[PDB]
């Protein structure tokens, strides 16, 4: 059988997998009363994309297609964004995902920069394409947010120069994080409708362990706070899985966090067939480890190996 | 244990040089520029070179912090101190040419620069206030001095911006005239020479072409469809510096190949340096399927002598 490996890239080698940012820390904290069920950052140890996870980190909370019209009434304009597969073709809602690939996957306003490039050439302009870009903001919990059916509404505030035309929105970060829930799943239909195709909600089943997260803080586009996003596996790790598909000889890999300098281990954790990580924590306090770190894939164990305190 | 490159599609794979997913395949004639780009340089047993670093999402980016500000007519223009991607003081005297990620052409860079205040204010619970906006960084100015630890960003008639900790995430240009890729900035400003290069590369075997990974760039506004060349996708500087797989020798022989059919389409040559040689004269549609990749064949030298492609 292939050995199963992990990467050896430290966190600041390697991007969130639930938005295109840099890691900056690991986390871990009491999850008893939030379902974390997020749909972006999800690959099986032996290959297998989940939700609407994608390969490529810059699509990550983006999107393509074109904008069809214009709603704008009161506070700003407002636009139709219809939304294609990251590759161009239509999004075919019948296939058993919950929404195109790279959708975002949690409540909030996402703030970015739509750019367009238009579909003919200018005959004025010796036929050369024009083009504009503006800062957007997708609103995941608007009823216009319905990815799944192939649209999602983007505003620009007073900005009215966005034509009928090929559009993408770049991610940037969050508008404001009032409501930002970044548990908490958009509906991808839309109102009174479920989502579907989802990959499941994970937690620990061991009694004393806690899910091992990887962190980035968001730029705001104004307001106050400093607000995170946490994912299961960085992105990189995502395109290691898929690559690799080595057959998982358990549903539990035993993983330790080295420092390859020293060659000492820190400490220990649990790697999930699912896609995520548990370690044996109470609570939520500093994690000192050096930046140099990463997990090195041990010994193939089971659910009820007892992991050493982290 | 031997060599590999990734499987990955281009499809899945990221530009060297500017965040954005590759396009497609291009190969011309260069014998009249000089390649030398210095993101997406890595060579493939693993050593980084010039200013390439390791994750996608920082290239064409900076951080570090605004520390004054200069009018021009009714428009804005700002001292931004630049720092080491992960937030410790840029060393100058480091055999690198600028901070790692660092632009490495001529032309008007845009995006969005988003600040964080240092310290928490009072009567928001002591959280930090934040604002984003766009902005250009001309990396032809005088003032684009990111060896020497800042660079100068514009943002047109907006004047909100404090002297705060800053990261600047790049969208695409501002303009397609003055965006020369292949025209290395002076990351030291006017009069000083580079330094810490990645070497210029070329074909040396009569009758071949650099085989580049091409993506278009968003424009802020105006006519143009401006496209980037790297030499390797960013998955394949991750993916040497993780294996620093041995060189048997100086050219691996790699196949483009087709993995549903099975069937092999042509082939290239890997030079040790990092980048890919094919055997063609001219730039006419590259007709590959989506789905494919390149794949290691075996070691061979800089006179082997390649089908046409
Ligand atoms: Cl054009
Ligand atoms: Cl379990
Ligand atoms: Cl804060």
């Amino acid at each position: 059988s292939k050995p199963f490996t992990i990467p050896i890239l430290t966190i600041g080698e390697m991007t969130n997998s639930r938005f295109p940012v840099p890691i900056d820390m690991l986390h871990t904290s009491p999850t008893e009363n939030i379902v974390v069920q997020p749909q972006n950052g999800r690959c099986t140890i032996d290959g297998e994309l989940l939700g609407t996870t994608q390969l490529i980190t810059s699509n990550i909370c983006s999107f393509r297609g074109s904008i069809s019209g214009h709603e704008g009434n009161d506070d700003q304009h407002l636009w139709h964004f219809n939304i294609t597969n990251p590759n161009g073709t239509p999004f075919d809602p019948t296939e058993d995902v919950p929404a195109p690939l790279g959708t975002p996957d949690f409540r909030g306003q996402l703030y970015g920069v739509i750019s367009q490039r238009d579909r003919e050439g200018t005959p004025s302009e010796n036929n050369q394409k024009a083009n504009r870009s503006h800062q957007g903001v997708i609103s995941t919990i608007s009823p216009k947010f319905v990815p799944k059916l192939g649209s999602v509404m983007i505003g620009t505030w007073t900005t009215d120069d966005i034509k009928n035309q090929p559009s993408k929105f770049t991610p940037i970060g969050l508008n404001d994080d009032d409501n930002f829930k970044q548990w908490e799943l958009p509906n991808y239909s839309g109102a009174l409708t479920l989502n579907m195709g989802l990959a499941p909600s994970v937690f620990p089943t061991y009694p004393g362990e806690q899910i091992l997260f990887f962190r980035s803080y968001l730029p705001l586009k104004g307001g106050y706070g400093s607000p995170f996003i946490d994912c299961l596996v960085p992105q990189e790790w995502v395109a290691h899985f898929y690559q690799e598909s080595a057959p998982a000889q358990t549903d539990v890999a035993l993983i330790r966090y080295v420092n390859p300098e020293t060659g000492r281990v820190l400490f220990e954790a649990k790697l999930h067939r699912q896609g995520f990580i548990t370690v044996a924590k109470s609570g939520d306090s500093p994690i000192n480890v050096p930046a140099n770190g990463y997990f090195r894939f041990d010994s193939w164990v089971n659910q009820f190996y007892s992991l050493a305190p982290m």
